[PDB]
């Protein structure tokens, strides 16, 4: 009795069957349809694109996201990716597998109930379950406790986890990412001296950041060295056909992470709120949940960032505790990686949840029994 | 039930019968009327003359073509022409068979309603239908998809292609043909130190054209070298009784339609106006439209030009394409051979236009229903 | 120590002195040059004409904008009008008086920075400053603080101002005027069964939405009621010698400023981008924002766009705030007239740039220093 692991990402979607350790089919989840008019004109009495048929067709369509991080505001255009998984890229009948699904973290009411029932309803599968897309990170480490930190390519959330439960009511969400920083390193050119106004300058700001932003060791000396010198500047050219320099920003953009207070958040840094979740933690995890820290996702790849983060714990650290931080090579694909080793755990097996349960309870039986 | 194809071009008309492979009955659409008042006084207590038979006796007649390119001005010399193809060239009724006829791109609404209305109260076929020249040319080639230069004896159009529909709303007329740049080549022949002022040398300079020039690989190195040396130079005897010389003029001429500048239009050249179109045609059909970009009829003739055409678009794209150009042998011919296939295939049955149809919508739906 | 006012428009240019309250001055800024050869070979061994000397002559000459809204490109042509702005139309000598210029939104760094060059360097003024044409729009109402839309006869911009401070980072551009509209237009006309596929009759749409478009108070009511029935249905004889008819193309046309979605643009109606520039604005100038919303320039003139944009401000509204739409006479010539008034004030005389502190801190002051 194995499962389909279907996981939704805020970008990717990875696909998969119980027991398997590599994902096989991974695709955007996107919606393909005309920008303008002029577009509809030529598309040939049709509506959309969905999979991988419109991920080439990109540039000319207007793609949009069933999932905003987050929160799924579109139902038809989802449900025909799940469909799209299930069929095309699995070629398998979603009535003789089970499916695994994934949720964002706070999911509201209406969207988590409305895609339960779709599952049993319309798919009719044999049972279903749904899992929170942090908590299935951890199990990838290897790690059944631990504290980790999501940023895909949508949002990045904070989630406690021991033995595999986690902590709903106590989840935190930062909606601080790269575009956000981006705008940032803008403000740290233009004081420098050089004028990045115009729109081209912006996209150019943007692959700045991208290829050469890192963060140094401690901040507050690095960025008055960097501020009084030009020992620490850098030079790229871009393929379009000009020349652009970056030189404080290069630690000043990832660290608005650390510190909310340059963009204007009333909210305080990541690392005191890693803390504050922690403290609001089970007694006897607490101990392993500081040496346990991972983080997971493409935008907390930044080289450097476990380094930081280890420096400012430490410095604003109390007295009884230590602190180590990991970053796992395989930490892009560490969401769904967790679901699949946790599908193939007897002590998960009893956590499962079947379609009689659901009809009685309804969806909400999630938060009584999803940890 | 199968159809009659009568293709209207700008200097010969296309006969025959649908399921056909080859036009069996082809001739020039004029109308033939005196000069003066000499040729008059000759004529025999009669008008004009009518198809074959004013073909012969084209010097001394005055040739108007019903067909501007482009518009149809002259009702009554157009109806004489539909008449002598359908009774003395295909020797059939049209009530017993259904009539193809052609359009100009950018038909006007009035000429548009006239002719299709004249298809059923007059001739009273049991259906006609109406396509576009461009249209009809991207199906001899056997494509469905594409972008198809047309040049006839007339006027050049820029129509792209999906899936055989076309986009009316996006289609753009050049004024562009040999004769305009003619009188270009006279300009640089004059330059270069020869004289052709008078009449004659202006007949003379259009024979050199014809038969002397050619497209070189890159134009501004083969113009400066051409320009500075007599190493391309050439010299070519007429009949009349006199030697004439021509140089860098022979690849000069067919610039102008990939640089307007030189003869003083706003418009930018043929290479980046095919672009501009692709550019606004539908998301999924565009890798095809490089790919399949198809030129037709007489003007375009020129030996190299698909060759040029391939050189400046390569040069000037940007980074996500391909750049391949297709100059298909039988391309006099593209325009008519379409129909032919296009009637033959059952994808195209369920848009034909028939009588009831056309009452309560009009000429009109042309629009709706034609691509 | 008074100042010349140089306004560098998207069609006109005003001109006058400082302490003045109407410009006597008024002239386009285009650059007379051969469309063609056959111009060139009759213009008299000479190269161009410059001001007042090529506007009787426009239609035979190309007219080159040396500002595209937006930004110069060309250098040359624009200097030779500033010389015959401040010596044939002004009649005075640049050395003796201070000029004030004007600068479009989101101005390029090297083209704000050349400018300044030359007037120092070249013309070797006593000293220049450079104002955005939208916050000399304010000034102009008698309105320190307030939000102003500036369409010209080239591009439309929203900048928020705060006692004569604006916001440049926070200026969004838009690319929607009347010749965008005209082509919409022309696609609900061919909708209601009226064909304009022609070049001519294209021309004559564009007369139409001149002399026959208003806004109605309510778009969707109105929309469904102008398409249901002919009862809003208008017709306009034209001298070239035809008649056309318009019905509920006369408000669907201006409409897309507000409803993007109909042209197909990613962004929000103007409406909400208005609103978006007001909430990113200061705490205590918000209220006034709001009262003082002031339109400028030609193209926003359609009668009841005011009318319009406080029907959906209104039920958009949220909560805390009230809805007030101000639309002064004198917006054509508003942009001029703040300047003036702003340069006969006393907090403005601390704000001017000089030479010397222009050569050490460059253009790029400007940032800094205007707002």
């Amino acid at each position: 009795t194995t499962a389909l692991v279907c996981d939704n990402g805020s970008g990717l979607v990875k696909a998969g069957f119980a027991g398997d350790d590599a994902p096989r089919a991974v695709f955007p989840s996107i919606v393909g349809r005309p920008r303008h008019q002029g577009v509809m004109v030529g598309m040939g009495q049709k509506d959309s694109y969905v999979g991988d048929e419109a991920q080439s067709k990109r540039g000319i369509l207007t793609l949009k996201y069933p999932i905003e991080h987050g929160i799924i505001t579109n139902w038809d255009d989802m449900e025909k990716i799940w469909h799209h998984t299930f069929y095309n890229e699995l070629r398998v009948a979603p009535e003789e597998h089970p499916t695994l699904l994934t949720e964002a973290p706070l999911n509201p009411k209406a969207n988590r109930e409305k895609m339960t029932q779709i599952m049993f309803e319309t798919f009719n599968v044999p049972a279903m379950y749904v899992a929170i897309q942090a908590v299935l990170s951890l199990y990838a480490s290897g790690r059944t406790t631990g504290i980790v930190l999501d940023s895909g390519d949508g949002v990045t959330h904070n989630v406690p986890i021991y033995e595999g439960y986690a902590l709903p009511h106590a989840i935190m969400r930062l909606d601080l990412a790269g575009r956000d920083l981006t705008d940032y390193l803008m403000k740290i050119l233009t004081e420098r001296g050089y004028s990045f106004v115009t729109t081209a300058e912006r996209e150019i700001v943007r692959d700045i950041k991208e290829k050469l932003c890192y963060v140094a060791l401690d901040f507050e000396n690095e960025m008055a060295t960097a501020a009084s010198s030009s020992s620490l500047e850098k030079s790229y050219e871009l393929p379009d056909g000009q020349v652009i320099t970056i030189g404080n920003e290069r630690f000043r953009c990832p660290e608005t992470l650390f510190q909310p207070s340059f963009i204007g958040m009333e909210s305080a840094g990541i690392h005191e709120t890693t803390y504050n979740s922690i403290m609001k933690c089970d007694i006897d995890i607490r101990k392993d949940l500081y040496a346990n820290n991972v983080m997971s996702g493409g935008t907390t790849m930044y080289p450097g960032i476990a380094d930081r983060m280890q420096k400012e714990i430490t410095a604003l650290a109390p007295s009884t505790m230590k602190i180590k931080i990991i970053a796992p090579p395989e930490r892009k694909y560490s969401v769904w990686i967790g679901g699949s080793i946790l599908a193939s755990l007897s002590t998960f097996q009893q956590m499962w949840i079947t379609k009689q349960e659901y009809d009685e309870a309804g969806p909400s039986i999630v938060h009584r029994k999803c940890f």
